């Protein structure tokens, strides 16, 4: 069936992702490929068929929503499994654009820090943390200036008790995690959209040695607005209970006045 229904093009970019086209209407798709082998969390679909984690935790968040990468279908092989994923074209990811521009100008940041907002708030809504929110995973939709979240292959179902599991990035990884082998979902993705702005406004990642994520000390390496400073400095906090919430991020005074997606595509983007 799949050879059937979908044109597989060459590698793009250990992770195994093809370009592809769906012979039905020509739709741009991304085909993941992954090992059976290589698979550490297991999921289950209502049907009780043993799927990948990353299968289960995309059906959930698969919706009009344009904020998280569709997967449009999947399929088990004897020692794989394979996901068709919907691909924008053009399509930058956000860390070859950070590499090429350097540090984005405030409002782009805003605009795209928002945007990541909105998707992982969806993500949450919809019982799934993400666990590795990073430049790499953020796909930039350049015709539309929306950005999207892609591989949930580290998530994991939301839940309000701690984690003591992760196979995250550690440079986005919280003190708690370092430090205690534990972390709550919410406040450790505060954490790592601390990063994540960090690295949008600096043009790389504050932290580079368990020492430096330990302390917690947030030297700007550029011109940054006070307003981002705080937020930054905020969602950085120490103690998972002093970051902010989701709530608290999109109200704080740096997140006002976002730009539209199309107007961030118009004025930056194209
Ligand atoms: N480091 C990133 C992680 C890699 C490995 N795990 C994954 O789950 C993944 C999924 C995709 C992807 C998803 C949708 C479209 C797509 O196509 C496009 F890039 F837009 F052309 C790719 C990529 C990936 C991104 C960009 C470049 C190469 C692969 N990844």
């Amino acid at each position: 069936p799949l050879e059937s229904q979908y044109q597989v093009g060459p590698l793009l970019g250990f992770g195994s992702v093809y370009s592809g086209i769906r012979v039905s209407d020509n739709l741009p798709v991304a085909i993941k490929h992954v090992e059976k082998d290589r698979i550490s969390d297991w999921g289950e679909l209502p049907n009780g068929t043993r799927v990948p984690m990353e299968v289960v935790l995309l059906k959930k968040v698969s919706s009009g929503f344009s904020g998280v990468i569709r997967l449009l279908d999947w399929f088990e092989r004897p020692d794989s499994f394979v996901l068709i994923l919907e691909r924008p074209e053009p399509v930058q990811d956000l860390f070859d654009f950070i590499t090429e521009r350097g540090a984005l100008q405030e409002e782009l940041a805003r605009s795209f820090f928002w945007q990541v907002l909105e998707a992982v708030r969806h993500c949450h809504n919809c019982g799934v943390l993400h666990r590795d929110i990073k430049d790499e995973n953020i796909l930039i939709d350049l015709n539309r200036g929306e950005l999207k979240l892609i591989d949930f292959g580290s998530g994991a179902l939301l839940k309000d008790t701690v984690y003591t599991d992760f196979d995250g990035t550690r440079v986005y990884s919280p003190p708690e995690w370092i430090r205690y082998h534990r972390y709550h979902g919410r406040s450790a993705a505060v954490w790592s959209l601390g990063i994540l702005l960090y690295d949008m406004v600096c043009g790389d990642i504050p932290f580079e040695h368990d020492e430096e994520i330990i302390r917690g000390q947030v030297f700007f390496r550029q011109r940054v607005s006070s307003e981002c400073q705080h937020l930054i400095r905020w969602c950085l906090a120490l103690r998972p209970s002093d970051r902010p919430t989701f709530e608290e991020i999109q109200n704080h005074p740096w997140m006002q006045d976002v730009l539209l997606p199309q107007e961030t595509a118009e004025i930056h983007l194209h």
